């Protein structure tokens, strides 16, 4: 299953939507560029399963998204770790632009 998250809301909030997404092995999580350009999409080594750096390194779409519409996907296979991956907006992150992807198993 794909689950699309929006980066900016349709309010016009500086926020992932939805911000929390459950997802299983295999799921894909999709971030699809919305309002409030620009985005990027961080994930910390202290925020991914084992808190490992390659991991949330891999991850992290650091790139900046200015265009409504660009996109970037994560497939988590069952090559993931189960467990939480909290990520963030740098350019808004005082602004409280969070998400968590939780990988049941
Ligand atoms: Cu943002
Ligand atoms: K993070
Ligand atoms: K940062
Ligand atoms: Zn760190």
């Amino acid at each position: 299953e794909t689950f699309t998250v929006k980066m900016g809301a349709d309010s016009g909030l500086l926020q992932f939507e939805p911000a929390n997404v459950t997802v299983h092995p295999g799921d894909t999580v999709k971030w699809v560029n919305n309002k409030l350009p620009p985005h990027n999409i961080l994930f910390d080594d202290k925020q991914v399963p084992g808190a490992s750096k390659e991991l949330a390194d891999k991850l992290s779409h650091s790139q900046l998204m200015f265009s409504p519409g660009e996109s970037y996907e994560i497939t988590f296979s069952s090559d993931f770790p189960a467990g939480t991956y909290t990520y963030y907006c740098a350019p808004h992150r005082g602004a409280g632009m969070v998400g968590k992807i939780t990988v049941e198993g």
